[PDB]
């Protein structure tokens, strides 16, 4: 995250560490066995933490569960990024609490202009290199589908959303990649791609979560 600031620890109860030896993504607790993350993250041997707020740190609240199994969507394209998403399972049922808790799937998408909450522990430098050890918050806007497509011309499918500044400045970033974006408490993004990080006219690019609803659901319901 460029541009955001400390969320505070175990404020965002849903914002799970997605690690292999080390952090490499963010996810989502979407219930007490099942994480979501983008398909962009896949790799064998994911641990999945919860209750984490400082990664380097054993600070009293976290819980490791590996993954048991990995389900990318089927339709993802690793070349133009579309349909951007995963779902892990984990070996047994996490322990929910007010630090460790899942967040709503959303039942309406969310239109250009609704604030959301993204967070990670992802880069927070544009032009450098910084990585915290703590979890970082942006409040950001959906942009409109328009400006979106002008941004990136030839690249955003109906998957895909963008949040943020045109401006630049604020943004998500490497290591973020997977984590949420939560807009009146429902998760309507993925953190995805984009170029570079809080560049001037290249905002952050995330998948549609609204779009995968049924998928999820339904995958949940026979894994
Ligand atoms: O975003 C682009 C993607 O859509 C494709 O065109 O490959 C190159 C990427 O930069
Ligand atoms: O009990 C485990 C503990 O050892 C670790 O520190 O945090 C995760 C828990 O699963
Ligand atoms: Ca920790």
């Amino acid at each position: 995250i460029v541009g955001g600031y400390t969320c505070g620890a175990n404020t965002v109860p849903y914002q799970v560490s997605l690690n292999s030896g080390y952090h490499f993504c963010g996810g989502s607790l979407i219930n007490s066995q099942w994480v979501v993350s983008a398909a962009h993250c896949y790799k064998s041997g994911i641990q999945v933490r919860l209750g984490e707020d400082n990664i380097n740190v054993v600070e009293g609240n976290e819980q490791f569960i590996s993954a048991s199994k990995s389900i990318v969507h089927p339709s993802y394209n690793s070349n133009t990024l579309n349909n951007d998403i995963m779902l892990i399972k984990l070996k047994s049922a996490a322990s929910l609490n007010s630090r460790v808790a899942s967040i709503s799937l959303p039942t309406s998408c969310a239109s250009a202009g609704t604030q959301c909450l993204i967070s990670g522990w992802g880069n927070t430098k544009s032009s450098g290199t910084s990585y915290p050890d703590v979890l970082k918050c942006l409040k950001a806007p959906i942009l409109s589908d328009s400006s979106c497509k002008s941004a990136y011309p030839g690249q955003i499918t109906s998957n895909m959303f963008c949040a943020g500044y045109l401006e630049g400045g604020k943004d998500s970033c490497q290591g973020d990649s997977g984590g949420p974006v939560v807009c009146s408490g429902k998760l309507q993004g993925i953190v995805s791609w984009g170029s570079g990080c809080a560049q001037k006219n290249k905002p952050g690019v995330y998948t549609k979560v609204c779009n995968y609803v049924s998928w999820i659901k339904q995958t949940i319901a026979s894994n």
